[PDB]
């Protein structure tokens, strides 16, 4: 049992709410939240930009000395850092951005990071401003984590979408 309220039930294992992940995250505090990150951590806008600004910056600020001393993220990867006031830990998952011509397929390694981690809360990687089908990020997701996800969509519409669509 765990705090996870009002979710869609899709798989075993993985969740979904029309929801706001940065409420998500200050209600629940979560062991993990994900970010939808850039090799860069530079967390200007999308998921990224709304949790940064909801730790006041300090993420960014984080985001900053690690990226000094360690170098840019893969695309597909992640790092581990502070949750800071939204979870314990937030996992900074890199999937690929369209608008950049990044390949798709990297998405499944980009979802095989939750792996590593028993219960997240999440977004649709590469979803978004990453320009990617988010019909498709779900499949992906379904297919790729077998660790309890609990997905969080902003857009009602597009929740609804999800939902109705779902195989
Ligand atoms: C921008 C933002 C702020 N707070 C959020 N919580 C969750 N998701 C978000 N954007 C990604 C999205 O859910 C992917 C699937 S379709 C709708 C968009 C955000
Ligand atoms: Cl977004």
């Amino acid at each position: 049992v765990n705090s996870f309220s009002g979710y869609l039930k899709l798989t075993d294992n993985v969740y979904i709410k029309n929801a706001d992940i940065v409420e998500e995250a200050k209600k629940v505090k979560p062991t993990v939240v994900v970010n939808a990150a850039n090799v860069y951590l530079k967390h200007g806008g999308g998921v990224a930009g709304a949790l940064n600004k909801a730790t006041n910056n300090a993420m960014q600020v984080e985001s900053d000395d690690y990226i000094a001393t360690n170098g840019p993220l893969k695309v597909g990867g992640s790092c581990v850092l502070s949750g800071h006031n939204l979870a314990k830990h937030c996992l900074h998952v890199v999937g690929p951005n369209v608008n950049k011509g990044e390949d798709i397929q990297l998405l499944k390694s980009a979802y095989e990071n939750f792996n590593q981690h028993e219960v997240l809360l999440a977004p649709l990687l590469s979803a978004g401003i990453f320009g990617a089908d988010p019909i498709h990020s779900l499949r992906v997701c379904v297919d790729t984590v077998r660790t309890n996800v609990y997905l969080a969509v902003f857009d009602k519409n597009l929740y609804d979408k999800l939902v109705s669509s779902f195989l």
